[PDB]
């Protein structure tokens, strides 16, 4: 009703992009009435996408960060985002017990609607620019899109994505905040 | 209670141009002193539904604005419908018209209304929306409070773009900001 | 008398000190969310250094930074940029009658923003944005926000005001820029 899921803000890796566990993906979203206030940093500390490289590997330039969920709110498995920490905050960790129901925090269906035969309209995303080492010259663009996934009924998804050739640069990336319509 | 919005729905709710020829989806949730505001905008019919600044140059802006009475109140001189903007009942709005919003009003003191006094930038918030999704079509949205004359309350989007855009539909991914609220 | 809300009251009267005293009025409002805090930023320098930007003339002069200090309490220290005296929890469009004594839950919090230590430093500790001097879509300037990144503190919110195009005779004042950040407690 007013309280905060998250993903807890440490730096213990919680996120599978291209192997297992090779990311953290730090995001709370907070409910604030009808609507939700969500801020989002990310951390690849292993493999294909820890280090970018765009002169020995022109061709790596986006991912994405799928978080599905079903009719309750509840993170689904095949999320890029591990179901072990992904709770309400109880101080700077989680409760005991994982939550049954959290619809309050999901995106509004009839704002946000699922692929279909009628006409999408492209107020289900919200554009973003953060910054790779928190230096000012290296942007990269998030693309947060609303209930775009099949094989869910809700859907939160990430795309990382960049346009400049950089040389040696870590993916660990400056904090963005947008909101969100909710159901309930 | 907390929350005064259009109807998440796709129902043209707006007049630029011609009547009712867009959909202007605002959301403002009441967060204490501050209002929380997501805004996208999709145009139907008229002058700017599909864009083509080769055929026009001189398309390149537009304003909706929104004026608010003493109370709070929309009023019909506003390019937004007063018919479906209201306090939310579940996906919908509540059946009767609203007689009090000051608390959804911007800040006075923060936000002054025009006068001989000098006028600030920071009743302005600048953001950048997107058409069609598209990452290479930018337009900007410039939102700015209580700077009408012939109200006491107004939130105004100012939509333009620098780029020369062909056959391109008018629709836009959602922007937040914030602003200081009256009371 | 509203404890959810700790502002620099939206009135114009300088209370910040970049070059020299009170030189500029910064607004800030921090709204407390749950475990977010609701920022809202604007600048407006009236006299000095910052106040008239000529870079044709001082071609050097392309940033500064304001400096919000804290102790244990989330109390602002003194040596802050911004002044103590009308930093304070919101009553109507005016501060309450006596200043505060705890702050904490609009602090940054720590595990997600740390200290200055020895640990890898991460850079989702700051936020940029793009504010505009007079409201014009042409004269953009980068603000960035770092937390608990100075040292002789607890906690620290720091705006770092800068630019790249060369303005002549611009007047620093600034359009506004929401943000958020993780709440310690
Ligand atoms: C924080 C910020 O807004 N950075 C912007 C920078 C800076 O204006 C300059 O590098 C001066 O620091 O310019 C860009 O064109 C760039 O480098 O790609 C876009 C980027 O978004
Ligand atoms: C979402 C976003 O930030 N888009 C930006 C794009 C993309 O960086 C590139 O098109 C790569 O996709 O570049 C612009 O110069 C443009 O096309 O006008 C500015 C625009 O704001
Ligand atoms: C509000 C906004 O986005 N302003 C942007 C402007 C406008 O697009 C053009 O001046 C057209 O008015 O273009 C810039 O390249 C510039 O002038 O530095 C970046 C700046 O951020
Ligand atoms: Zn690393
Ligand atoms: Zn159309
Ligand atoms: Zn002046």
């Amino acid at each position: 009703d007013t309280r905060t899921l998250w993903t807890t803000p440490d730096t213990s890796p919680n996120c599978t992009i291209a192997q297992d566990k090779d990311s953290k993906l730090t995001l709370v979203l907070t409910k604030c009435g009808s609507q939700i206030l969500a801020n989002v940093s990310l951390i690849v500390v292993a493999g294909k996408y820890h280090i970018i490289n765009n002169k020995t590997n022109p061709k790596i330039k986006s991912f994405t960060i799928k978080l599905l969920f079903n009719k309750n709110g509840v993170l689904l498995d095949n999320s890029n985002l591990g179901k072990a920490y992904w709770n309400f905050r109880s101080g700077n960790s989680n409760v005991s017990t994982a939550y049954e129901k959290a619809i309050g925090f999901m995106p509004n269906l009839v704002a946000y609607p699922k692929p279909s035969n009628s006409k999408k309209y492209a107020r289900d995303i919200v554009y973003g620019t953060i910054y790779l080492g928190g230096k000012p010259d290296q942007p990269a663009v998030i693309k947060t899109t609303f209930n775009q996934e099949t094989g869910c009924e809700y859907s939160i998804t990430f795309n990382f994505s960049w346009s400049k050739t950089y040389e040696n640069v870590e993916f660990e990336t400056t904090s963005f905040t947008f909101s969100y319509i909710a159901q309930e």
